[PDB]
């Protein structure tokens, strides 16, 4: 859990500038379940034009077809997007090649000027809990001061046969300013943090599943709702349904919420994508010039 506030991001944003400064390759690391929600709102300004690799992690919970818009949204960017699953290890070699693909043009213009072969070096850049650390710790095949008072020092993990990666992932902050941003954080666990009310974050996400895979929601909990219902309807039917109930007979809605917002956060209802690219074509837009 991270505590942020004015001097911790001022700290967090020369840092990270800082530590890519070493580099010659940007590892930015999203959530593949919001891969547009999960990037920090300032992270181009930190970038400064290095070459990027847009790693949309946690594959394994969204949605491939949603994925592949934000892939080309990133391909038209510059980028070189790739999806990878860094918790059960899937696709991970990929990461090595984009990065090889990222730096071909500036490793060329070296190997014109006559300069030696050299490995690339890389770091990992992200807000919290997007999968930097499991990232890692995949890359280096084991887990990365273990003394009290004794302080680690950063350094390069051999991957692959052209990668160095630095061990320590660059820690940025997550959008704070839009209120259904929020929400999609909240619902993907990003921030498990107050300030945005989790019974709005439930009635988003429940709205979310009625609109993109209602069937799917229904046999889940095994409940069958009115259509012209209003939404406090489907916390009473799963309440009712799985027995949350308090008081004699009324619902336990705490009880409810918390169970909404467990089952989407760990994907036990389905794998989403949460950031619907053809429903933020306005935000992409003010979001762009910059
Ligand atoms: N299902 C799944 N979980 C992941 C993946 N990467 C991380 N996680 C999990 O997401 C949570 C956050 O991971 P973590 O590495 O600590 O994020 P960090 O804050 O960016 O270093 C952890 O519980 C991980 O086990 C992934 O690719 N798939």
């Amino acid at each position: 859990v991270i505590q942020w506030y004015p001097g911790h991001m001022a700290k967090a944003k020369r840092e990270v500038s800082e530590q890519l400064k070493k580099v010659d390759v940007v590892f930015e690391l999203v959530d593949a379940r919001i891969p547009y929600s999960s990037r920090n709102p300032m992270i181009d300004e930190v970038i400064n034009q290095k070459p990027r690799v847009v790693i949309l992690n946690k594959k394994d919970m969204s949605n491939l077809n949603e994925m592949s818009k934000w892939e080309q949204f990133f391909i038209d960017k510059g980028y070189y997007p790739v999806s990878v699953d860094a918790k059960h290890g899937k696709n991970l070699k990929k990461v090595e090649a984009a990065a090889i693909k990222a730096t071909a043009e500036k490793f060329e213009r070296e190997k014109a000027k006559g300069l030696k072969p050299r490995a690339i070096r890389a770091m990992i850049v992200g807000i919290p809990n997007v999968g930097k650390s499991t990232l890692i710790n995949k890359l280096a095949k084991r887990s990365i001061g273990n003394k009290p008072g004794v302080t680690k020092q950063q350094q390069w993990i051999k991957v692959g046969n052209a990668l160095q990666l630095l061990d320590t992932p660059g820690i940025l902050w997550p959008k704070f300013e839009d209120e259904e941003v929020g929400k999609k954080l909240s619902l993907t666990g990003a921030i498990k943090d107050s300030i945005v009310h989790l019974d709005e974050v439930a009635i988003y996400g429940l709205n979310f599943l009625i609109q993109n895979d209602l069937a799917r929601l229904k046999s889940h909990y095994n409940i069958e709702v009115p259509e012209d219902a209003e939404i406090i309807a489907w916390f009473d039917a799963i309440g009712k349904k799985r027995g949350l109930i308090r008081r004699g007979n009324e619902i336990d809605y705490e009880a409810v919420i918390e169970l909404i917002i467990y089952d989407i956060r760990n994907a036990k209802i389905g794998n989403y994508c949460f950031d619907i690219f053809k429903d933020m074509t306005e935000e992409l837009a003010n979001d762009a010039n910059n």
